[PDB]
């Protein structure tokens, strides 16, 4: 038993890690077969408003410095791919994992490996947030980081860094280069929308209370789905939908408490509080673990 | 910027994590040069009272399944350290990383790559707390999951999961076989200790709660260290020392801000609450970060 924020083993990702330099600046690249994946924004110099397609004519294959450890990588080929480039290479990378490029919906969650000069930190989980930003934690030179889940073997990488706003959250792309939310690899403007709370997580992380023997805030009551939707929406947390409380089947399965009967307990927390008291040793309500994260984790799925 | 609970990168242990098989009991082994070590509980069959001793006298070498992958090990020596087994297998391991074993104190940090027959199901940061339990996430067949810190390249192992204890929290030994506590590898009456708060890491957490620019909780008060220690015992925390006051240096200079001066914020969180508000996403005082956890994540050390 217990219930943890638990990241995904990085040694997979670890071994993709590159260190991508043009001119003084340097940032990280992801390694996989015979091309290294990196922030395009690399090839920046002096930037509001620069024109990245000008900057990548002017480049050449040798201005390009890739390092995995010390062995230097050779670029013989470079392109852009929406806000990512593609440096082709001489050398496929022996340790490539099974993987693919996926993009995640706001409320899912991945792992994030932080990279400084392609040499890993740390690893942490975070959610896409409703307004496509993330809380994550990231310094000058972590650009190219990525965010990954595991299935099995298998590599999903879902999330590649390039900045911070103003509020001291985290914007990216996908490994295609196209950005979550409307963000863009200039500076200007651009800040977060107002952010809301991932309901359903919500609901997932009190069933995982539950299983966890955490039960103070569970009563007799029930609602319907739209009388919830009414209390919801005026505290900032999403629709819960009839998709969302199928979702949430294997839990209210292993728990026998139906989806509405929790969202009772919900909407008493959200009119009444916590009166002092925590939930899985929080004194808020928890909304980055989806559905999938809790049965994984109180099953013990391993990868 | 941001703040995150951050585990090391988990690579380097993942390629010593092996399964060690006796009858039906199935558990993790830690694979390092030709040693593989596990806990010696692997070994018990029906055990209120078992003799260990007397178990491993009639063990043969035989009798133990070792599994790496598929590549089964063969194991050519058996000797028992205190409450781990050491299986001397025929081939040393190529993935050993630089590593040593260390024993950590109350209010120290390290992470945990929990891992089910062999194989890394995730990583997560959690502290020795002072009654030396770690609040983990352990199911069946997580034994011999470990604990670890990084330096550079240097793996220091310091933690051997064996059991879980009555309320949810989980008891293990250090990698000489030693256990963290008054605890026994036996089923007894044995029950956590009261646990008390680490005071230096939650001062160590306002530092970096500064450092991220969320300061509603300072004031102009400073607090004298024994004024302070008579408001912290009041609330079941650890006292703080002219150690403790030296250790918070860097966070101190780094943020101008004097670590007795911090002592007066905290001291008022105490007695009159957060009054609805967060600190770095929590509405509780948060423990579990040490002052070099909060230096490494806002300076961005690498490994
Ligand atoms: C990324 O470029 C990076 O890590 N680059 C390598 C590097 C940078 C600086 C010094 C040495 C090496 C960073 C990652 C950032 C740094 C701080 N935290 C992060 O997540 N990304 C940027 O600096 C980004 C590049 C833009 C997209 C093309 N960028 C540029 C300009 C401004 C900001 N942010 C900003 O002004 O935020 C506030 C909070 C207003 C200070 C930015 O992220
Ligand atoms: C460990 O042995 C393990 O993972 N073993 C392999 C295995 C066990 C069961 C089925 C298949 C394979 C476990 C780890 C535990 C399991 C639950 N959470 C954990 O952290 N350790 C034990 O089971 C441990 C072994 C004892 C030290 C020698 N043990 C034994 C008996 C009782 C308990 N705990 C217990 O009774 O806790 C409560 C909360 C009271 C149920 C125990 O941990």
């Amino acid at each position: 038993s217990g219930f943890r924020k638990m990241a995904f083993p990085s040694g997979k990702v670890e071994g993709c890690m590159v260190q991508v330099t043009c001119g003084t600046t340097t940032l990280n690249g992801l390694w996989l077969d015979d091309v290294v994946y990196c922030p395009r924004h690399v090839i920046c110099t002096s930037m509001l408003n620069p024109n990245y397609e000008d900057l990548l004519i002017r480049k050449s294959n040798h201005n390009f410095l890739v390092q995995a450890g010390n062995v230097q990588l050779r670029v013989i080929g470079h392109s852009m791919q929406n806000c990512v480039l593609k440096l082709k290479v001489d050398t496929a990378n022996p340790k490539t994992p099974k993987y693919k490029f996926v993009r995640i919906q706001p409320g899912q969650t991945f792992s994030v490996l932080a990279c400084y000069n392609g040499s890993p930190s740390g690893v942490y989980q975070c959610a896409m947030r409703p307004n496509f930003t993330i809380k994550g934690s990231f310094l000058n030179g972590s650009c190219g980081s990525v965010g990954f889940n595991i299935d099995y073997d298998c590599v999903s990488f879902c999330y590649m860094h390039h900045m911070e706003l103003p509020t001291g959250v985290h914007a990216g792309t996908d490994l295609e280069g196209n950005f979550y939310g409307p963000f863009v690899d200039r500076q200007t403007a651009q800040a977060a929308g107002t952010d809301t709370t991932i309901t359903v997580n919500v609901l997932a992380w009190l069933y995982a209370a539950v299983i966890n023997g955490d039960r103070w805030f569970l009563n007799r009551f029930t609602t319907t789905l739209n009388d919830f939707n009414l209390v919801a929406m005026k505290y900032n947390y999403e629709p819960l939908t009839q998709d969302h409380v199928d979702i949430l089947g294997p839990l209210s399965a292993q728990t026998g408490i139906a989806v509405l009967d929790m969202c009772a307990s919900l909407k008493e927390l959200l009119q009444n509080g916590m009166n002092g008291r925590t939930i899985l040793g929080s004194a808020l309500l928890e909304d980055e673990f989806t559905p999938f994260d809790v049965v994984r984790q109180c099953s013990g799925v391993t990868f």
